[PDB]
């Protein structure tokens, strides 16, 4: 695999803005997530579409894919990332200098619609990106929770690549909605046990790939989807979704043959999932569209939508234990 | 092709409930469809799932798959027809009786979420299915718009296939969320003049394919998406969808290399399109996505959710006639 740099305190990270305009209608979460992690010791470069409105979008297509690209040729940034999602990441892809990637590999990470150039640059160029926190909804969020998304982003992306890593466990975490764009709070989130679940025994070990669910269908049977492949463990999350939605795409996944390839699912925890009165959780919906087949699910992975959010290298080898119900990364990631 | 029989006065047809039940949700609705096409003279079948609920669908995945099977397998059946579409039909995929639709031949009807059927039947069957009128939204509108809607529906089905049929142009049409599922009606919907507009020169003539596209994310990449070829005129009509979801989609046509391969475009009317204050119309979205590729449009197709609803075959040959504003069948569609 291609592998970026690892980063550092004191490194310049560069943000872009490749979909809604987060940076004028949340500006306070935005200045929340600039102050976060400027006091961390970060040097920020903003994106040129910073303060900018095309409505439901930061700007044009092609300005958006020169944003992005703009931050590539940056020779100081050691780190690009998203400063929220949206809807529209997938329109760039076209237009994204891959071979300057190529020549200049750096650390790409945000989740959500970001998915699209997460997923889009690792078909390309093979560079192991990172599916993690966003400047405004990550760091903009308020303590504790976003200390603990922090702990995960640092550990992640600048610990020595010397032997497995095996992930922490969040003790608490939210998916309440509130306090997203207020300065002061009228309370803090209403916080939950950790409630992840491990279905299956043995270990399974293989590459993972995925992302936001819903957001692959904006890149689906394209050149800039990667192949998934005999073994991977699939990653998968969505947010705010309907429970009908979210039936048709975990069909898609079975139609296009993904559950025959497949060793092991990791499913993100849903943010607000919509299950219509039924009192159903994503799983069992899985578990019908799976009509009988056996597949290792790792039910709940703090990697999504909700609060707080750990980073995950996409396109390399992860160990899931279902016995001693842990997950490592096992391949290197970083140089 | 495949074709099946043309459809007759006193024709027995069937229909189905794929996925949300709205012979339950809608009741007064879908009373008033029966009663429509009754007193056509028609001969109803009841699917097995008309009067259940499981929550957001009408049964499970095995169940509606069965129920669009029985129909199927009634020799008595000549046109099997949607109920309503919703979000989830691509999920009976696996399990419909391929074999016996190929035996079997008959008219196949909906639209909508629907789409996941008609597609993914041809795809399997090379059977002439149809994007039009479900039995619920279409046929238990108030006249007058109703009246039209039925008046395509009839000439398509019952036609003599002799020469090229050219399609009326709707002198009013409407888009208004209001009389759904009331009994009693205080006013009429709003009615508007055709705004259907014909952007290039000369005559397109080629394979349409296509139907709702948000839909068809649902099957993309899957051997239920039938192969888009060199040639051929694409059609597609979404609804009630924001800017934001059409530009995606638009996208991803792109990525797939749709744009590459198709000769003309269809865009069905889009039913209560949210601009998102932009003012922007879909045909604009789809230009800046075109990126300089000139690709004639017919913008405004009355195939869609917008009322009245006109009967299209999918997988046939179409003429669109653009210096004359007219478009046409070319290709027989029925045995
Ligand atoms: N106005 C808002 N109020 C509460 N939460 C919001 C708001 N806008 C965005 N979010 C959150 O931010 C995320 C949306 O970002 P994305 O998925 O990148 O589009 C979701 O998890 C939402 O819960
Ligand atoms: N409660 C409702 N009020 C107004 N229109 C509705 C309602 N439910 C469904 N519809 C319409 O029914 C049509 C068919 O729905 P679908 O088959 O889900 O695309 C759409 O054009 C919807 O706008």
């Amino acid at each position: 695999p291609l592998l970026a740099a690892p980063l550092a305190v004191g490194d310049t990270i560069g943000f872009f803005s490749s979909s809604a305009p987060a940076t004028v209608t949340a500006k306070n979460r935005f200045f929340r997530g600039v102050e976060f992690l400027q006091r961390k010791g970060f040097k920020l470069v903003s994106g040129k579409l910073t303060g900018k409105t095309d409505f439901y979008r930061s700007g044009t297509i092609k300005e958006r894919a020169q944003e992005f690209n703009e931050l590539v040729y940056n020779p100081d940034i050691t780190c690009i990332m998203s400063t929220i999602g949206g809807d529209n990441s997938n329109s760039l892809l076209p237009f994204l200098d891959y071979d300057a990637i190529i020549a200049n590999p750096k650390i790409i990470i945000g989740y959500s619609d970001t998915t699209a150039l997460l997923a889009g640059i690792y078909a390309k160029t093979g560079l192991i990106t990172f599916y993690g926190p966003a400047l405004i909804p990550s760091f903009g969020e308020h303590p504790p929770l976003v200390d603990i998304t922090y702990e995960s982003f640092i550990k992640i992306l600048t610990r020595k690549q010397s032997g497995i890593y095996t992930y922490t466990l969040p003790e608490k975490w939210s998916d309440e909605s509130i306090n997203f764009n207020e300065n002061k709070i009228l309370r803090p989130k209403k916080l939950y046990k950790n409630n992840c679940a491990f279905y299956g025994s043995g270990k399974v070990e293989g590459r993972v790939i995925g992302g936001n669910l819903n957001t692959l269908t904006g890149i689906w049977g394209s050149e800039w989807m990667p192949e998934i492949r005999n073994g991977d463990i699939l990653f998968i999350e969505d947010s705010r979704k309907s429970i009908a939605t979210v039936e048709r795409l975990f069909s898609m996944l079975k139609l296009n043959r993904v559950f025959d390839k497949v060793s092991a699912i990791i499913l993100g925890k849903h943010e607000l999932f919509d299950c219509a009165g039924s009192k159903r959780r994503p799983y069992e919906v899985l578990t019908e569209v799976l009509d009988g087949k056996q597949i290792p699910v790792l039910d709940g992975f703090d990697c999504s939508h909700t609060h707080p959010m750990l980073t995950l290298p996409l396109g390399v080898k992860l160990a899931i234990d279902f016995d001693n119900k842990n997950i490592s990364i096992t391949e290197q990631y970083l140089s």
